[PDB]
């Protein structure tokens, strides 16, 4: 699903987000930037921390600054995190079973909800008094893949950092508003969290179905799972971490390849199959 949360402190952001230990089993923390907005400052591919960083705190690499010092500290909020977390079995296939192309297919489930999310960019713009939302259609997105739970469990995880800011007539404004009132961004993206979940969850599933492996529905929402993934038995060095994940993954009986050479004959069926 996609969970939302205040974006952490532009200070311990960075650091927060791409410390090796939040990817380690992945090998990699495939971040990159995203939107519209990343595009237009000349923003792709590998994400800067000390840009990041500035970005959170409203600094932009064109010159815009919506930073507000007062008193000390900054005012301008920082921006919001929409954690998209795939379903169990497949962090697990994907990272103790080793089917990488799982992990593709996940950032493809993200690309795709995250573009949807953009849509309802905006910002608060009063003409005649009446001050109302306008539609931005433009983010800066910094995303993030991690592969670690609260508790320590396999969960492949992207988190995708919206900045609070979007560009209009040529402006960069915040998408947070000073003024409680006329429905927001983020209020938005709150009233749609189910609809943005089911949308990756959904895109996951074609990915995933596509490679040959089997899914079912076990929740509400579409929640799925895959057939026979030891789901149940997964709920500080990440080296050892892996070691114990491996290990209770043994204990289970469950066999990783047999599963997947079933996976591949199941695809290669469908793709020789006319009748
Ligand atoms: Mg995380």
């Amino acid at each position: 699903m996609m969970s939302i949360a205040q974006v952490r402190s532009a200070g311990s952001a960075g650091n927060y987000y791409t410390d090796k230990d939040n990817y380690y089993v992945l090998g990699s923390m495939g971040e990159r930037w995203a939107g519209r907005g990343a595009e237009q400052l000349g923003l792709q591919g590998s994400v800067d921390k000390d840009v990041f960083t500035r970005l959170l705190e409203g600094r932009l690499p064109d010159g815009a600054d919506l930073s507000r010092m007062q008193d000390g500290s900054n005012r301008h909020r920082p921006g919001y995190d929409l954690t998209f977390s795939a379903p169990k079995s497949v962090s697990m296939m994907a990272m103790l079973g080793g089917d990488k192309r799982l992990i593709d297919a996940h950032n493809q489930a993200v690309d795709f909800a995250v573009r949807q999310v953009e849509a309802l960019a905006s910002t608060r713009v009063m003409t005649d008094g009446q001050s109302e939302t306008v539609l931005t259609g433009n983010l800066v997105m910094a995303l993030f893949n991690h592969d670690t739970s609260r508790d320590q469990e396999p969960q492949l995880h992207t988190h995708a950092v919206v900045a609070n800011v979007t560009q209009h007539n040529g402006e960069w404004k915040t998408l947070s508003s000073d003024k409680v009132g006329k429905t927001g961004f983020i209020e938005n993206v709150y009233a749609n969290q189910i609809a943005f979940g089911r949308l990756y969850r959904e895109k996951l599933k074609e990915q995933v179905e596509a490679l040959g492996y089997e899914t079912e529905v076990v929740g509400k929402h579409g929640m799925w799972e895959m057939p026979g993934v030891p789901v149940e038995a997964f709920s500080v060095d990440p080296e050892i971490k892996m070691a114990e994940w491996m290990q209770t993954l043994k204990e289970t009986g469950f066999d990783i390849r047999a599963y997947r050479d079933a996976a591949d004959q199941r695809a290669d069926l469908r793709t020789l199959t006319p009748g």
